[PDB]
């Protein structure tokens, strides 16, 4: 299939990019080299993450070398959760762009709808361990947002865990000037998204799939968690197909018309994640797989419940 997708800003999207959470400082600027070298195109970054300075030292060193033109690569990053405030959105935007050693990036998502107070702390706890809200709501963040366009420092602009009475109040928000080209959710077989898969595409917004492994990595995994990489039903489909689960896991997304950002350190691992392009499931195993959902969530906080703007209480 084509590696690329068509966003409603008119630019092109890779529909298979490299995740980069937990990704070791020491570890990142080798991965993402590799992953240049073996075809990727499309990174996901944070700044939270804590590594986009490193993430930067290697796609300067590939651009550096000619091993890829700047026009070729899709760079998202996201704004975090103490930047909401219409005042501190390009400052955070334009750190995020000088750690990746950029003029411009791709996409720009706000990384979680609840916006909280501003500060050293990524998540400022009150005394007894709730969040601490900002009074920023999602739609005057979004002007901002907006503004990043028009002033050139991003090509696009979207948003990340919001659920769909969220998407909607940005599509409908008086004086929209830029519609979210893309919404980016936790999605696998254990939590599919039928319901808000369809919203977004049914709005011409692109859905990019994260954790699509189920974050095994995640740091509050339990042994007795759902396991997608050892189940056996999906290893099943694996072997029909000649391929390993990590392999099926990542053409299930990009099958459903979704972009995916498997995360991984490991150089035969980014390789092997890219191989992804020479098989397909059938409708049959792409139903299958859908079946297997249990609503499992790798990605929520319980200090963020009781936010107004907490994504995970309506039902999608
Ligand atoms: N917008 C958001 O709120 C949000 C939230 C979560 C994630 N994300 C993005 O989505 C990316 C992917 O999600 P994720 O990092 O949670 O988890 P993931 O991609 O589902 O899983 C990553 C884990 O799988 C392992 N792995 C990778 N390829 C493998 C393979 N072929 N065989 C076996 N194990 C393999 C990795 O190990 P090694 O690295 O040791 O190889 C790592 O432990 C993130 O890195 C981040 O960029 C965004
Ligand atoms: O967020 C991602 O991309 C991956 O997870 C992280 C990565 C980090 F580097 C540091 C913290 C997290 C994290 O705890 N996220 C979950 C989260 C964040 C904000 C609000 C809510 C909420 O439930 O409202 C939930």
């Amino acid at each position: 299939m084509a590696s690329r997708i068509l966003l409603n800003n008119g630019a092109k999207m890779p529909i298979l990019g490299l995740g980069t959470w937990k990704s070791p400082p020491g570890q990142v600027t080798e991965a993402v080299k590799v992953a240049i070298d073996v075809g990727y195109r499309h990174i996901d970054c944070a700044h939270v993450y804590q590594n986009e300075n490193e993430v930067g030292v290697a796609i300067q060193e590939k651009l550096r070398e000619q091993v890829v033109k700047r026009e070729e690569l899709f760079i998202v990053s996201k704004l975090w959760c103490t930047y909401h405030e219409k005042g501190l959105v390009k400052g955070a935007c334009q750190k995020t762009l000088s750690d990746l050693k950029l003029d411009y990036l791709d996409l720009y998502l706000i990384h979680w709808p609840t916006g909280f107070k501003p500060g050293k702390e990524f998540f400022p706890l009150d005394e007894s361990g709730n969040v601490v809200p900002s009074d920023t709501n999602i739609l005057d963040t979004w002007a901002a947002m907006e503004e990043l366009v028009d002033e050139g420092l991003v090509k696009a602009i979207g948003i990340s865990n919001f659920n769909h009475l969220q998407v909607e109040m940005i599509l409908n928000k008086p004086g929209l000037k830029y519609k979210p080209a893309v919404n980016q959710i936790e999605c696998h077989p254990y939590l599919t998204q039928e319901k808000l898969i369809q919203y977004c595409q049914s709005k011409g917004i692109v859905v990019t799939a994260y954790s699509p492994l189920g974050s095994p990595d995640r740091p509050w995994a339990k042994p007795e968690d759902p396991s997608l990489l050892e189940d056996p039903r999906i290893k099943a489909i694996a072997a029909k197909h000649n391929k390993t689960t990590a392999q099926v896991l990542i053409r299930f997304p990009m099958q459903r018309n979704l972009v995916v950002i498997p995360k991984s350190v490991t150089p035969e691992r980014i390789a092997e994640n890219f191989k992804v392009f020479d098989f397909e499931l059938s409708s049959q195993d792409m139903t299958t797989l859908l079946s297997y959902n249990r609503n499992w969530r790798v990605c929520a906080l319980a200090s963020c419940t009781s936010h107004k703007d907490y994504p995970f209480h309506e039902e999608f």
